[PDB]
C-alpha cells in the first residue's frame, strides 16, 4: 500500500540515519547549557502524528504552549550525493500555566502532509478517504517498525492524535512518563 | 502502489519545496565566481535514477569522471517543527579525457535506495521482485508527475539507467543538449 512504502521509507530514508546520533547530539547540548531537571531536554524524538493529515510548519499553530526554544546542533552526513546532507531539528518548551514544563526535540511526521497533499492532486486518483485510511496505516506501520528497530529503541516517541484535547498536554503526558 | 507514495511523497515532500527557489540559489553562485559557459552550473537539477536501486553516498564511486566541486548556498525553510529546516545539494563537474566537460547540481533520487533496504526487511514483506517493479514504476510516476508539475518546468532532468555504458558521459549527453 502508499502508507506501507511512505512508512517503510520514513524509517529507512529518516529516522534510522538521525536517531543513532540525537543523543549525543542531546547529550552535548544539555552539558553545553548544564540542563538539569525539567530544562533537560529529553532523550527522544517526538513525533507528531496528526491522524487528519493536517501538517503545519509552525507548532506555535497547532498549540500556543508549544514555543520554540533551540535549534539542536545539526547532524551532517554524506547522502546520496549531496555533501555534508543537513539534519535540523528544533527543541521546544511546553507550557503549562505560562511556566516550562518539559523541554523537547519536536516535529511532523511530513509524510502525512504529502498524503493530504496526494488527495489533493487529480493525477494521484486518491480520494480523501484514501487519505484517513492510508494516514491510520501509517502510524500502525511506523510504531511495528520502531517497535522492533535496532537504531530506535529508548529514542524516539509517537504521539498519533485526532483533533475532537491539548497537544502540549499530550506531549508532557509523555514527558512526565 | 509502494512506488506510486514514493514518487508522490519524494515530489510533493522534496522536489516542489527546492525547485522554485533552486534557479535563483544557481544564478547566485555562478555569478559570485562569474562562471560562464562549461563551467556555468546547469540552471536544471540532475536526479540520478539507477533501476537496479544501488544508491551510493559518494558519486565518485559510481564513476570517477564525477567530481565534487562545491555546495551550492544552502535553502533553509520552516518546515513540519524543523525551523530553518536545510536543503544541501552538491555541485559536480563532469570531467571527459581528464578535462571539466560539464557542471550541474546531482544526486539520488534516494526513494530508490529505501525499495532496495526495504527487499532486505523480513518485516516489509517486499521481494528483490517487488523491488525491481516499484523501482521502475517510481521512475515512471515521477516522470508523469514532473511533465505536469508547474514548480519543476525547465528546472529539473532524470537520468534513469540500467547497468549492463558511462554514467558521466549519459549526465554530459543530457548537458550538452
Ligand atoms: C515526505 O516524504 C519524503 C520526503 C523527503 S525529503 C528528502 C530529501 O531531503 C532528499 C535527501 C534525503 O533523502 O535526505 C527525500 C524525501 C523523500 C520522501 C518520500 C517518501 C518518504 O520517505 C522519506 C522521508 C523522509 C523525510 C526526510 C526529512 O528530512 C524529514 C524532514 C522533511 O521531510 O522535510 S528525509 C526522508 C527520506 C525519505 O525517503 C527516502
Amino acid at each position: 500500500s502508499v502508507a506501507h512504502g511512505l512508512a517503510w521509507s520514513y524509517y529507512i530514508g529518516y529516522l534510522r540515519l538521525i536517531l543513532p546520533e540525537l543523543q549525543a547530539r542531546i547529550r552535548t547540548y544539555n552539558q553545553h547549557y548544564n540542563n538539569l531537571l525539567r530544562g533537560a531536554v529529553s532523550q527522544r524524538l517526538y513525533i507528531l502524528l496528526p491522524l487528519d493529515c493536517g501538517v503545519p510548519d509552525n507548532l506555535s499553530m497547532a498549540d500556543p504552549n508549544i514555543r520554540f526554544l533551540d535549534k539542536l546542533p545539526q547532524q551532517t552526513a554524506d547522502r546520496a550525493g549531496i555533501k555534508d546532507r543537513v539534519y535540523s531539528n528544533s527543541i521546544y518548551e511546553l507550557l503549562e500555566n505560562g511556566q516550562r514544563a518539559g523541554t523537547c526535540v519536536l516535529e511532523y511526521a511530513t509524510p502525512l502532509q504529502t498524503l493530504f497533499a496526494m488527495s489533493q492532486y487529480s493525477q494521484a486518483g486518491f480520494s480523501r478517504e484514501d487519505r484517513l485510511e492510508q494516514a491510520k496505516l501509517f502510524c500502525q506501520t511506523l510504531e511495528d517498525i520502531l517497535a522492533d528497530a535496532p537504531e530506535s529503541q529508548n529514542n524516539c516517541r509517537l504521539i498519533a492524535y485526532q483533533e475532537p484535547f491539548s497537544l502540549s498536554q499530550e506531549v508532557l503526558r509523555h514527558l512526565r512518563q
